[PDB]
């Protein structure tokens, strides 16, 4: 049992699939269970994507940036679609050391303990139109380094300030 | 001819080094060539440690995200360290498509085509101080892969206008 990494670009690079059509196929795809985690999240149809595989059952962790986390938030309100009501769906905020803001800059999404993209790219229109980023698809060994990563920045996160 | 890939933390679990330390071993240890992709470059220590990889005589490529390049200028100013004096250091600037600033969102570090450090450390203070990162190190085959990449970035690179 070894791993296997594919890289993808923004814009694409000889493969089909653009870095947002992948992440949603990923988790058009997911049979259980969607570990997030995110600088940014606000790109509306990776949103319904993950929305849409909590209703179908798969259970969603996603941990977001603490200093970030209020852009999730709003768009969550535009969409109509409070986090909290949402079942199958947790959400909880991860930051550094504070001076200014310390961050969680890490970001990657894992899915059934069985594949993981890891990348520069972020959940956010920009990413789609104006960045230029790269990811990789991994599968095999090396997955079980970030459900190990997953559960120890889980450890380290809080109950969002909004959620009473 | 496989990959090989080992994760490292900020702050560190289970390694010795700090992903600072690593960074600046990886350039201490050059004996050819650095190429280097980054968003923000202020670190006078990463910097320093690359000076010094030239004056040894490695070549050293430099491609910085174009909208954040003035804080390295600035960097190399306080520095009395003029880029455009030393021989061994090219520097260019990467955009992404503007609307707001598109950006060269990608990092790595890539030595003599032998070793890699891909992952979400900026060579800046706050990632040493403040903020939760991680990286790997990758060797073997997939190296090849950030050549390609980065032989790409640097074909679409320009001179930064502060060059005449
Ligand atoms: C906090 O504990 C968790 C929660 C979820 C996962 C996971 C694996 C694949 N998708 N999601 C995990 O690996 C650890
Ligand atoms: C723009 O062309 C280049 C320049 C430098 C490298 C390199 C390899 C290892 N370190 N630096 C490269 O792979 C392609």
């Amino acid at each position: 049992g070894g791993t296997h990494i594919d890289l993808l670009f923004h814009p694409p690079r000889a493969h089909l699939l653009t870095i947002k059509e992948t992440i949603r196929k990923m988790i058009k795809e997911a049979r259980k269970v969607i570990a997030l985690v995110m600088d940014i999240f606000t790109d509306v149809d990776i949103f319904k994507e993950i929305v849409e595989a909590s209703t179908r059952g798969v259970s969603v962790y996603i941990l977001l940036d603490e200093s970030n986390f209020n852009h999730f938030l709003n768009m969550t309100e535009k969409q109509g679609c409070s986090v909290q009501r949402l079942r199958n769906i947790r959400v909880r905020t991860v930051k550094g050391q504070d001076y200014f803001h310390g961050k969680m800059e890490q970001k990657f999404l894992l899915v059934d303990c069985q594949k993981v993209m890891y990348g520069s790219y972020s959940y956010m229109w920009s990413f789609e139109k104006a960045h230029l980023s790269m990811v990789q698809i991994i599968t095999g060994q090396l997955v079980e380094s970030f459900d190990e990563e997953f559960r120890t920045l889980y450890a380290r996160s809080c109950v969002p300030s909004s959620f009473a």
